[PDB]
C-alpha cells in the first residue's frame, strides 16, 4: 500500500455493514432515505436514457445544463452571478467535492482545522493529503429550560483563534450540521470569517443540508460574509436536494482562481461525471427553480415534511427515556443513552460505550442507530460516547414500525 | 494551488476545445459514438429508474448485483473463480480505476514503466502521485509488404529490460491499444511477465477495448499469465462494452491484498458510483452472458459490425493517399499524413506536425481528427508527429459524411 495511504483503510461505514444485515430490524442508521424521491426525479432520468446523445460523453466540469441550472439558483442565494464554467465544479457526491478541493489545495504539513463531532470522511482525507488535522470541539451551553436543541451546542471563540496558527491552510464548516443539526448563526460565521481574514486562510463550507432547516432558523452561507468569496469552496449534492442519494452528484461553488486547481484535480482522476444523471438532474432543477415561492417547490415541501417526522422522534425517544437534541436542520436526531444505565458491561472489548449500546440495542430491542464516537478523533471519544445517531428521513411505515419498537420497550 | 498538481493544469482534451465549435464540421476527433447503444441497455435504466431503493446508496465499491455478474463473466475469462467484494473494485469509470490503482499503489518516487504512445491520463496521473514516468517507444518493423497494421508495431525486449531496475513499481499496459490498435501477443504479454516477476513489480492492465478485437487476433489477459494473478490489476469499462461512455463506470479486478488497497482509496474520495446507472447494467451484463455463444451477444455482434467500419475507414483514408495502418482492434485508426501536399506555413509556429495538420483539414476540408503527438512525451514527439487518429464507433449516416469529403479532397 502507498505511503500515503497508511492506516486509512478502516472506515466507520465499512465496520457497520454486519449490523442493519438481519431483514427484521429497523435501521434508522444509515442516512438511506425510504421516502419516494420526487416522481419527475424518476421520470426525467427515464426520460434521458432514451435519448442516445446524454448516454455519451459529457463536459468534464459538469453538463452544460446542469452547470447553466446551478448558476441560476446560486446566483439568487449569493445575489451574484455564478460563472457557470469557471465558479462550478460537478463531482462525484459531496464526498468528491470534498476529495477536489483538499486535493487541489491543501499540502503536507499544512494544517486544517476540523469542528468536532465531524462528517467522518474530513479526517482521513486531510491526512491523505500530508495534512494535520487541528481538533476542536463543539461545546454545549445551558438549555432554556423546557427543550434540548441544536442551538444549545457551540464553539469557544477564543479556544477557536488559538487553533489558527500560521502553518493554517484551511477550516471546514459543516452547516447544516451531520450529526448534531446545528443551524450555525450569523454570529458563529462571523467569527470563523474574522478569522481566515486575520490569517489569510481557506474555508471549505459543507452546505449539503441547506434546504433542512426548521422554523426559527435560516441557512447563512459563510461564504456570502465580507471578505469570504475570495476565499471559500461552498459544496452541496444531489443525494440530499433532490432525495436521491445513489445518484451521487454534487457541485464545489467558489472563486474561479480556487475553483481552477479543484478542476485539475478531477481531470487528472476520472474526470467525467455521468451525463444521463446530470441531465436529468438538471431538469429537476428548472422544474424547482421556476417555483421556488410556492409550498410546491421541493425546497419547500420537504423541509416541512420532515420537520414533522423530526417532531414525532423527540417525542418516540422522549417516551422510552432516551433524551434528544432537537436538531435546527438536517435529518439526524442525537440522543443521549447514559440515563438508561443499560445490561451492558458485558460485551468485553475495549469499544466506546455507544458502539456497545448500539450492538444491544440491535440484539435486544430490533433497532439500529449510528454512535457519535465514531465522529470524533480519539482524544474527543469520552466526550461524546454516551451519544447514539437517528435518521429521520424514512417514511411513515417506518416510523411506525420504530414506533411499535419503542411501545414495547417496557 | 497544492503542490502535487504543479504544473498538470493542462489537460490534452481541453485545448481540442479548439475548432470542434463550429457545427457544419464532420468530427472523427473524439472517442465520442454515435452508433446507439444497443436498446435493452437503455430500457434497464429506465427500469432502473423508477424503483425507489435504486436512486439510494448502494454497496460502495459495487453494487451486489453488477460485481455478481462481473465475478460470473470473468471468471469466465480467467478460468478461476473470482470474489465479487475482494477481488473486484467499481469505479467512476475506467480513469477512476487507474487513478484508484496509481494513488492506492505508488509512491513519490517511485518509477513507472509507460509504452508511448500513451493514453494520455497515465503521464499525469502518476506524476500527481510524485513517481516518474518512464518511457518506452513503440516501434515499427518491416511490413509484410501488401498493408500497414497495429502488428508492425511492437517493442524491444532488451530496452524494455533496461528500464527495469530496483525503482520501478509497475508498468502500465494497454491492449488493445490507444491510439494505434495494437492487440499485443502472447509473445509480447509473456516479455513484461517474465520482467514483473523477474523485479517483483505490478502491471496495471488498461484493458477497456477488451471486445473490440478483429479477425485473425485474441485478446489476452496478462493476469493469466504464470505468475501475473498476484501482480496485476485488470481495467474495464461500462462506456466501452456497451457503447454508453457518458455511464462513467469501471472495474479493477485482481487479488485481494492489492484491490483492498484501491477501496482504500475510493472510500476517502468518492465512495460511492451511481446505483440505477449500476442496477441496470448489471441486469445489460446477464443478458449478454447468458448467450456467449450466439452472434446477438454485444460482445460478438459489436466487433463484427465496427469490422467493417475500419475497412470502410482503411478505403477512404487510401483514397485520398492518407496511409492508414490498419488496427488490430478498438475504434481508432491511424494514418500517417506526410506524404500529402498540405501548405503549411500559413501556422508559423513549431507546435508538432500533426496538430497544424488537424487544424487544416478542420478549416480547409471540415474533417477534425486528433494529432497522434498529444498521447508522447515531449522527446517521442518528433517520431509520431506525422500521425493522426480518427475514431470509427459511428453510425452509417456520418460515414457517409465521411465520404462525401473524401470523394471531395481532390
Ligand atoms: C485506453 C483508455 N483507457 C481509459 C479510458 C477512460 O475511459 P472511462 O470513460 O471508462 O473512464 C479511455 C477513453 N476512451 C481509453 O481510451
Ligand atoms: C451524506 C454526507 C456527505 C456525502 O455526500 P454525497 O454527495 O452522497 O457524496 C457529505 N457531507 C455530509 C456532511 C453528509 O452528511
Ligand atoms: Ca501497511
Ligand atoms: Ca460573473
Ligand atoms: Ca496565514
Ligand atoms: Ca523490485
Amino acid at each position: 500500500n502507498a505511503k500515503r495511504i497508511e492506516g486509512l483503510d478502516s472506515n466507520v461505514w465499512v465496520e457497520f455493514t454486519k449490523l442493519a444485515a438481519d431483514p427484521s430490524v429497523v435501521n434508522l442508521g444509515q442516512g438511506f432515505p425510504d421516502i419516494s424521491p420526487p416522481s419527475y426525479v424518476k421520470e426525467e432520468l427515464s426520460k434521458a436514457a432514451f435519448i442516445d446523445n446524454m448516454n455519451q460523453y459529457t463536459r468534464g466540469f459538469g453538463h452544460p445544463a446542469l452547470v447553466k441550472a446551478l448558476s441560476c439558483l446560486y446566483g439568487k442565494i449569493y445575489q451574484r452571478q455564478i460563472d457557470p464554467n469557471e465558479e462550478i465544479l460537478v463531482a462525484v457526491g459531496a464526498y468528491g467535492s470534498l476529495f477536489n478541493s483538499i486535493q487541489g489545495l491543501v499540502d503536507p504539513g499544512d494544517e486544517v482545522i476540523i469542528m468536532v463531532p465531524f462528517y467522518d470522511c474530513y479526517e482521513p482525507m486531510v491526512r491523505m493529503a500530508g495534512a494535520v488535522p487541528v481538533f476542536i470541539p463543539l461545546r454545549s451551553k445551558p438549555t432554556d429550560g423546557m427543550k434540548w436543541t441544536s442551538s444549545d451546542w457551540t464553539f469557544d471563540p477564543r479556544e477557536l483563534e488559538s487553533k489558527f496558527s500560521s502553518k493554517t491552510k484551511a477550516i471546514i464548516l459543516n452547516t447544516p450540521h451531520n450529526p448534531l443539526g446545528k443551524v450555525y448563526t450569523r454570529q458563529e460565521l462571523q467569527v470563523i470569517a474574522d478569522l481566515c481574514v486575520k490569517h489569510d486562510t481557506l474555508c471549505i463550507s459543507d452546505e449539503v443540508y441547506e434546504w433542512l432547516v426548521y422554523t426559527g432558523h435560516t441557512h447563512v452561507k459563510i461564504a456570502t460574509l465580507p471578505g469570504m468569496w475570495e476565499r471559500t469552496i461552498t459544496i452541496g449534492s444531489a443525494g440530499k436536494t433532490f432525495s436521491v442519494t445513489g445518484w451521487k452528484l454534487g457541485w464545489s461553488i467558489g472563486p474561479a482562481h480556487l475553483i481552477k486547481h479543484l478542476q485539475t484535480v478531477q481531470q487528472n482522476s476520472f474526470y467525467t461525471c455521468a451525463t444521463p444523471l446530470q441531465a436529468a438532474l438538471a431538469e429537476a432543477f428548472w422544474i424547482d427553480i421556476k417555483r421556488m415561492d410556492d409550498p410546491e417547490c421541493y425546497f419547500n415541501s420537504l423541509p416541512k415534511e420532515l420537520e414533522v417526522k423530526r417532531d414525532r422522534m423527540v417525542r418516540l425517544l422522549n417516551s422510552v427515556g432516551l433524551k434528544p437534541i432537537v436538531p435546527d436542520g438536517g435529518y439526524f436526531i442525537i440522543a443521549d443513552v447514559s440515563s438508561l444505565g443499560a445490561d451492558l458491561s458485558d460485551m468485553n472489548s475495549d469499544e466506546p460505550y455507544d458502539y456497545k449500546f448500539v450492538k444491544w440495542m440491535t440484539k435486544h430491542k430490533k433497532l439500529t442507530a449510528i454512535p457519535v464516537s465514531a465522529f470524533c478523533d480519539s482524544k474527543s471519544k469520552p466526550h461524546f460516547e454516551k451519544l447514539v445517531r437517528f435518521c429521520f428521513i424514512k417514511k411513515d411505515s417506518t416510523l411506525d414500525a420504530a414506533e411499535e419498537i419503542f411501545r414495547a420497550w417496557n
